[PDB]
């Protein structure tokens, strides 16, 4: 998890053409680094530092318009909200307190971006409201072939997330549109 091959990759997929890149990373000036080299959407993940907060806000004041946040917490999320964050990335194996927190926010604003390995799981997500959808199988065959399906069901904002651009470019092609550097 390499900061200097992750803004290569950031770097080679702007020079393909892709306009939603995002890039993963637990330091406020590695995103902005990114940010600078083509990346749209900033994830924070610090899922081990707590205070997280600390990187929205520094890129909010940098001015990074579309900010994310990883947490199972949705007391973390709700924070990281209320200092910036438009992103709230909540996951299959969370307790269903998470999705209950970020989907009042929905409503009122905020998007949710819902991670999951299984494409059906994916769906049902975005049926119940999620704006984004994380595909991250690692094997590719599997992975791609989520894309694909959730192409067919007509779901918006598909991710997919890769250390590798090349496995992003795939993705990408395959119906993707949130293409995910995993810094």
């Amino acid at each position: 998890m390499d900061k200097d091959e992750a803004w290569k990759q950031v770097e080679q997929l702007r020079r393909e053409g892709a306009t939603r890149i995002a890039y993963r990373s637990d330091d406020w000036r590695d995103l902005k680094e990114a940010w600078k080299k083509g990346a749209d959407i900033l994830i924070v993940d610090a899922t081990d530092k707590d205070e997280a907060w600390k990187q929205v806000e520094q890129l909010r004041r940098e001015g990074a318009t579309e900010i994310a946040y990883r947490s199972d917490d949705w007391r973390d999320l709700k924070e990281a909200w209320k200092k910036g964050a438009d992103i709230l990335i909540v996951d299959a194996t969370d307790k269903d307190e998470a999705w209950k927190q970020v989907e009042q926010l929905r409503r009122e604003a905020t998007r949710i971006a819902y991670r999951s390995d299984d494409w059906r799981d994916l769906k049902e997500a975005w049926k119940k409201g999620a704006d984004i959808l994380i595909v991250d199988a690692t094997d590719k065959d599997e992975a791609w072939k989520q894309v694909e399906q959730l192409r067919r069901e007509g779901a918006t904002e598909i991710a997919y997330r890769s250390d590798d651009w090349r496995d992003l470019k795939e993705a990408w092609k395959k119906g993707a549109d949130i293409l995910i550097v995993d810094a």
